[PDB]
């Protein structure tokens, strides 16, 4: 997986925007999911569905109009311990109630050591309060942290972990960012989906062959760009968040639909926070 997002709680212009996301999930193409939509008990939840038995209902990427947002990305491990709980919930189970980012993160940090290896933003979105970004990973420090305003890039290391890849999509975000973003909105979402989907490997990655081992080398020639694309496995949805400093949200994604990477399906959300 991977991800960039831009921070800005108190917004110096009008049209400046609070959030700025952009964010791919890197999973085998076998796994059903379903496409972004509104659920919950008010329709209130906006994201995409895991829908694997056993798992249905689990989340990566999500946001609520009551000004919720989080956010979750695999440990790259070179093993997994098949009999722990799914990290599907852990981003659902904070946009289905009424906690406190960082109170939320608090809690899963008590319960880090029963998941597979996961790094998890939860962000508190109000117009009125001043929104709240804090980041937790239980491969990580034990404590979440309250993050300073900025920009960001998590994969599937920690949060900031100097990756090639990680190091190069940051600077296309910024420079997505830079020429665009006092554009119209449609055209900044244009730009960082050419971001997201940018190929070029960025080798040699000594970082990702130690920390995946044996498993990523068969994948490295590939697993080292913004864009994944593996045999079976490999970015299947891009999706863009703007959050602008009166609260319009704006939530897009791209889904790979055929498998055969020539058919796609993008659905776009507009609409305001309460
Ligand atoms: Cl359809």
């Amino acid at each position: 997986c991977i991800i960039f997002f831009k921070f800005d709680p108190r917004p110096v212009s009008k049209n400046a925007y609070r959030l700025i996301l952009a964010a791919n999930r890197d999973e085998f193409y076998s796994r059903p999911s379903k496409l972004a939509d509104f659920w919950g008990n008010n329709n209130e939840i906006l994201s995409g569905l895991d829908m694997e038995e056993g798992k249905e209902g689990g989340t990566w990427l999500g946001i609520s109009t009551r000004g919720k947002l989080a956010a979750l990305t695999n440990y790259l491990q070179p093993q997994l311990d098949w009999q722990a709980r799914g990290r599907g919930e852990l981003v659902t189970h904070f946009l289905t109630t009424d906690v406190d980012s960082l109170s939320y993160l608090k809690k899963v940090s008590m319960e880090g050591h029963l998941y597979n290896g996961f790094n998890l933003i939860a962000a508190d979105l109000s117009t009125a309060k001043g929104d709240v970004i804090c980041y937790y990973g239980n491969r990580g420090e034990p404590d979440p942290i309250v993050l300073t305003p900025g920009t960001y890039g998590l994969s599937n290391a920690l949060l900031e972990t100097p990756w090639r890849k990680l190091c190069f999509g940051k600077q296309l975000f910024l420079e997505a960012v830079e020429r665009s973003q006092a554009l119209p909105k449609d055209v900044l979402i244009a730009s960082l989906l050419d971001v997201l989907n940018n190929e070029e490997a960025q080798l040699p990655d000594p970082a990702i062959e130690d920390q995946g081992g044996e498993y990523v080398q068969p994948m490295l020639s590939k697993y080292a760009a913004v864009c994944v694309r593996c045999p079976g496995y490999g970015t299947r949805t891009n999706t863009i968040i703007l959050v602008d400093a009166d609260g319009h949200v704006t939530f897009t994604e791209r889904s790979m639909m055929d498998k055969d990477l020539s058919h796609w399906e993008t659905r776009t959300y507009e609409f305001t926070l309460q």
